């Protein structure tokens, strides 16, 4: 089967031939129709993070396709079912985290396209108990980004501890952020969108953000303090020092900021004002099986729709380069019927 | 009446004579039996913080005493009632924070012994709707610190989002921390105490902390990771950079760190690890009327007891000096029957 | 000033002349532009409930108007401000319930148009700390029902412990229920509406209910168990024994049923199944000051709109007779600028 | 192996010989050291409930013993590990309930000693992912009741939505109730115990209940309304109509009642007052794997200790007869090392 393989961190991936896997007990093989690509896949192939892949490996944790083989003992899915291969490839199922519905925190979890081969190949070996069940009505290319961007922003909004009618700021209206506006609206929130690109901000308004502000033209924190009295919640999708700090300043007292991705390093942080104002700072970066199901249902109900561009597998190094310089709009999805 | 008056930030307070106030509508005058002193009074008299007192003023926000006059329209308390004058002097009662039981966040709150005269005088003018109602059974000197330290650590423990049977770390077993260990036990938590003083740590163990570690002799984080698998929550009572950072490292994934006081400045912060591990950082520094009532009931039930030392008002500058170099043990309380 | 006064339980109210009150400390006087009417006013004037009014009294707990006098010490509102007089007239502000944001539970509360005079008069004396602050942009007649129906169904939906994407059944799509469907949609819920009137159910669908069932034609519980796998939550706006029991049966395991009004009596209840299925049964019947503010903001955002019919004060006994036989649609609101024409002789 | 087998509902169980099972994938066999016995086993063997066992079957859902065989693919436990066989034998792992940490609600769950063979035999085949992990330090006979009574009352107290310093009433201080008082104390709650037996009530006080009331001598509700201003929560361990109704009356407004077991039938219920007072009624009858783990940790910490009486397997019909007339104190546990002495002829 065709796969994009990373042999050495920071090298181009090689489209090459590899064996189709076969499933052991508890496993399935899924033939990919589509695979999302995101910045996480870029961190994987550059070996950026403290805990790294072991090359050679196949990246990708946003695969949609049909089950072509079922392993021993699997009964809740079957051949022909359409499923999703997401970041959480497996978890132990016995620890305090797994037992309490927080399997995203399991210390022995495996991650698709990172600690094991992923969705950048024509076929993927998966743990049947951890794949997403894809709703009937949806398109495979369009739904793929829900498996990563969608579930992420959705769980991240839940982690803002906000409620219908509250105001949430979405900082950064890119790959994640355009999904975040949509989930926030579906969750009955009023949205304030902040970015530095005017078109992104128009897109946000079209997706239902009643307030927008361009951080390059205007102090976002002064404007939102005056306009909405400060946000109840903030979801920071592009974590740079400045966006984080501005997002803190955009909150009312008792507000919650959720960092929805990993910044590159530490960066100084208010503390003093943070405690005075009863602020909460939390990370949230993926979602549980149930979060992913809820995410997918919202999409199937038409409440959320990803902007995608479909490309052949062969373009994956080009795609990374464009990513390296924020040239991507919406999300990029590999389409496995594009036979170059 | 006798009062300790601050005329100029950073100068000695003068014990001097001032008029006994009389109460307008909604107010009461309380003759003090006791007044706690804490670092917040020190920040008030040094004019350390961004928003400052307007000298000349009388500090103190931990006064216990008997009502001697009642203003127009006050019916729920009356002459002779023993009440507590705490940090929260008043709040607006109309804003979203006040209406939802978060009056500690009210943007037009007044603060005793900071924005208005407080408990470092023989009598105090107070808003009848914001004083604490002192339980029958308790001693006035002993109960005073509940009005500031006790409520603070109590609400702080609530804000760790822990539950009975969880492990909480109390970092710093000093004025606040020794009360914190007791509230944590009363709330069914297992307590790990960290400090750098061996006697403080023995005291903690005597108050019910099953685990103790001296941060000077041992990496506290490595030790608690191995010993208890990481704490579910951390209450940081002495906020220096190093204690904060170590406290982060003591948490298990999904844990919550509450800062229970104000540090002096910003200080770098993990972020990256914080988000990866699904950690929450939160500030909590005082408590609502209801929190204060709940704090006081726990004390009256004998579940919590402050270590206090009673001193005459005249010693207040000496007391501040000893504070400036960590010479205080437990809490210091001004005793208004100590007549010089 | 003109007021509708109840002198004897169960008798017609008399439109008569009464002194305009003047405000003491902490109080205000509000000149009414509009007053909602509801079944709670009917229970009040019939003296139906265990704890009753003391006649003579002026009913009404859904008044919207402008402040015309401000008492001593009141500073957060002022003359000309538009405010709402609601069921919770006052609470003590000192008890556990009041301190914890649950003033609706205060054992010494007062209730507008029940334990003190209310909104069925051209002016009303009120406690300044308990009136609702009416958003700028709304109409006074249209907004009045938010003070009672809206806040009730809003807080009741919060009390279902559901979340966006969950399914809630609204049982009874009448005065309350039509507002309930709108709030439930604004709160990101999927809505299944149940009633026994087809037109009510069409209205519900128009308000965004994706699923509807006529309990007369079809077993509502069997249908919703098959169709949505059981609701996560149920809000019972018309509490008869049969609606209550069916609503229980419409829930999935771990679901929550909220009774949003007072039934007439006891009525047997499942228990056994309720405990087996991990079901929660809860009452929620009004809302705090903050719940009311949040309700009102939703309305002002255009997310909720009450169906109303405006009438002159002098129709209040006709209104109650219609109510006595389920003839009302939406809500009725007294409009203080509407006049009679007697067409004299 | 020796097993107590129920062949016909309502008949004596037969101690007879049955094959030791062998484990398939995902399964283990556990050699029992101890087995609790409770009213749920009695309902099972009488075939009392709407959904019943399929005889012949081996009852028991409180087994403690050592793994003697491990099936294919099992890695998180191993031979010689001490584990607990509890009511929740298995769940699907794939539905909304299972994925959200509410596996106790799973519609395709299996129940030990009810829908599959349980702990009334010397060996039990179990699903490795659902057995409890027994802390090192505890005794096997003493810990067995935690697997059923303990987890039940523990999760039930969590479901009262109380917090440390609140007042909870434990109604019925028997098998479940005497554990409930200990858990409630460990959870920082003040405890009011109610029952109709003075000795039970003294025991409760000894376990830390600072308030007690004998419902036969005194109106429990009037007393607790005066004494503590009404409880925040109530846990009803013996569900008869009268206990349930009195427990409702013991709550303050906004209070929560949890029914911790299954009454025999429906029984009228307040509603009207319930909704007026903002009261919540909830069933909670067992616990998740995590609840069970937490229960067990509290016991191992010395915070909770079950009163038990150890008996040989062969007494199981005698045990059920004593149960049939409330002759049991604390809990009964079968101890697999205990032997009869027939004193033969
Ligand atoms: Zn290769
Ligand atoms: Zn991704
Ligand atoms: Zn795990
Ligand atoms: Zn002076
Ligand atoms: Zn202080
Ligand atoms: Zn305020
Ligand atoms: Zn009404
Ligand atoms: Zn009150
Ligand atoms: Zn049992
Ligand atoms: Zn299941």
């Amino acid at each position: 089967m065709k796969a994009a393989v990373l042999h050495e961190f920071g090298q181009s991936l090689q489209i090459e031939e590899v064996d189709i896997p076969t499933p052991g007990a508890g496993e399935i093989v899924v033939k990919m129709q589509a695979s999302g690509v995101c910045h996480t896949d870029l961190h994987a192939v550059e070996g950026d993070w403290p805990v790294k892949p072991s090359p050679p490996f196949i990246p990708g944790h946003e695969g949609v396709g049909l089950i072509t083989a079922v392993g021993e003992g699997v009964t809740h899915v079957k051949e022909g079912d359409r499923v999703g291969v997401a970041w959480l490839y497996s978890a132990c199922g016995h620890c305090t985290h797994c037992l309490g519905g927080w399997e995203t925190l399991c210390e022995s979890q495996q991650n698709s396209g990172y600690s094991v081969n992923g969705s950048f190949a024509e076929y993927v070996l998966a743990n049947a108990n951890y794949v997403g069940i894809i709703p009937e009505s949806v398109d495979s290319i369009e739904i793929a980004p829900v498996l990563c961007a969608g579930v992420t922003v959705y769980k991240g909004l839940k982690m803002t501890d906000t409620k219908p009618g509250d105001w949430v700021v979405i900082s950064g209206i890119g790959g994640l952020g355009h999904m975040a506006v949509q989930y926030a609206i579906a969750m009955g929130l009023n949205v304030a969108a902040v970015d530095i690109d005017d078109d992104k901000l128009a897109f946000a308004k079209k997706l239902g953000a009643k307030v927008t502000v361009n951080a390059k033209n205007t102090d976002p924190a002064e404007y939102l303090q005056k306009e909405i009295g400060g946000a109840h919640g903030a979801l920071v999708t592009a974590v740079s020092a400045k966006a984080f700090d501005q997002a803190l300043s955009m909150l009312r007292r008792g507000g919650t900021l959720v960092c929805n991705g990993l910044p590159p390093g530490d960066f100084p942080v208010s503390i003093f004002d943070t405690v005075l104002n009863g602020i909460t700072i939390r990370g949230s970066i993926v979602g549980t099986r149930l979060d992913l199901q809820e995410s997918l249902d919202m999409a199937a109900a038409g409440k959320v729709k990803a902007t995608v561009t479909a490309e052949p597998l062969e373009n994956i190094n080009d795609i990374f380069e464009r990513m390296r310089q924020g040239k991507i709009e919406g999300r990029i999805v590999i389409d496995y019927t594009m036979l170059e």
